[PDB]
């Protein structure tokens, strides 16, 4: 019992972090195999970032221009190209610590966990959510950039998040780790909006059934619903709609609990239009939208890698 | 920019799990040099939990019956005793991922990462604070026992919690790693209650100099109060009484911010008596008490180990 923000264990992720220093700027990178992945405004000065051309800033630049230590373990550049907004450093070692990996580019609404790397070197770890404008909300100081955000299923590491901007909300921009942005964001310090901070409906639902499973029960009513009748008022609190696929994917927590789908969607619509009334669910007073229904399951049933 | 609840790089712990089996029961031990640590309830049967006889249980016991398996590093068990209410299981390997570590007994409102292990293998990473009746609340599924919490400074893994009870109202108990409980909690299923959840008050306050560094600034207010006002509110609101040492531990972050330790004492105080009147604080609606005064100078300053 009890339900936690939860990250994966980050012993296979740390294995990978480098630093990476070109002329005057150092952040972080990700060694994998034979080559370190940064992000691509390692190469920029302070003032270039206002509008920088980075195939002519890249090309002042050489193998031997691009510093890689791991740890002490100080890496042999051989090669390098630009790929979207981030670099490949080909190097001369394989990193020995390579977890069995996949890059993916994930949707909004998932979530995965991050660690945050100073210098090269791991500072903490913790969960978040791509939010449906594409933005992250996280935890990063400067010198944070090319920390990494990731999933582990048993043997293998999905990475899925570079971190490479602030916006000035104070809120988080970057890329997969093919190098594109999530979202409309650039690699450019400019005037770069988020859009709406929708909330992530069917993980809402998610977590009222991690409640339930605890004994948080309170927010139970009489009441059921329909999906365009929930949309209604998931609509007017700039909730996202909720699709028969939403309703498929929570189809385990239903079972699990005999409350029906749409019986959690009434709750939750009572929720929305009532308020808590100064009440908490799981330690939250107010409606937690970044644990998916496969976080859920994964915490409710003690899944290892 | 921004605050998570961000628990250590796990790493280090993570190569130092392994699985316990005695007879019927599998936990999680933790492996450091040639010594694995367990909670001694190992030996016990589900029956055995209502009133054992633990020197007595452990007459029946000799090293090979104690099953231990680091992945499938199977181990060679050359000795076992007991101290308090842990199993000390002399191995004849030392553990090559063995990190520098030392072993304390942490303070009530003090903070550490759990790093929940099952059957021997880490499932996830979480941030909890030892409470002031002596509970964590945790999240620890049936197979957790012997799940570990630390902190790390630098190089240095300190190891605070060892993972033994579920309580009936579903909050958790445990030992140091010598092996006695935090609090009047015993290894017995017995009738055993917990104390009051007092709120962490020094906590709260670290929490809001966090919140203003980041921009939340609402509930800044005009007002002071002093030691004795403030804890005429804190007992009615059951917080923990803030004392002079509490204020010193907080002078860093005054200094930080320029807002002196009685006034932020005074935005509480309002806090308190008026609410949050439907607004939040760094992502929570109501007060958090789970990070310490250095956790915030930690996260504020990107502190690496």
């Amino acid at each position: 019992s009890g339900f936690r923000k939860m990250a994966f264990p980050s012993g296979k992720v740390e294995g990978c972090m480098v630093q990476v220093t070109c002329g005057t700027t150092t952040l972080n990178g990700l060694w994998l195999d034979d080559v370190v992945y940064c992000p691509r405004h390692v190469i920029c000065t302070s003032e270039d970032m206002l509008n920088p051309n980075y195939e002519d800033l890249l090309i002042r630049k050489s193998n031997h221009n691009f510093l890689v230590q791991a740890g002490n373990v100080q890496l042999r550049v051989i090669g390098h190209s630009m790929q979207n907004c981030v670099l490949k450093l080909k190097v001369d070692t394989a990193n020995p610590k390579t977890p069995k990996y996949k890059f993916v580019r994930i949707q909004p609404g998932q979530t995965f966990s991050v660690l945050a790397c100073y210098n090269g070197s791991p500072s903490g770890v913790y969960q978040c959510a791509m939010r449906p404008n594409f933005t992250i909300k996280g935890s990063f100081l400067n010198g944070s950039c090319g920390s990494v955000g990731f999933n582990i299923d048993y043997d293998c590491v999905s990475f899925c998040y570079m971190h490479h901007m602030e916006l000035p909300t104070g809120v988080h921009a970057g890329t997969d780790l093919e190098g594109n942005f999530y979202g409309p964001f650039v690699d450019r310090q400019t005037a770069q909006a988020a859009g709406t901070d929708t909330t992530i409906t069917v993980n809402v639902l998610a977590w009222l059934y991690a409640a339930v499973i605890n004994g948080d029960r309170w927010f139970l009513n009489r009441f059921t619903t329909t999906l365009n009748d929930f949309n209604l008022v998931a609509m007017k609190y700039n909730y996202e709609p909720l699709t028969q696929d939403h309703v498929d994917i929570l189809g385990p927590l239903s079972a699990q609990t005999g409350i029906a789908v749409l019986d959690m969607c009434a709750s939750l619509k009572e929720l929305l239009q009532n308020g808590m009334n100064g009440r908490t669910i799981l330690g939250s007073a107010l409606l937690e939208d970044e644990f998916t229904p496969f976080d859920v399951v994964r915490q409710c049933s003690g899944v290892t890698f």
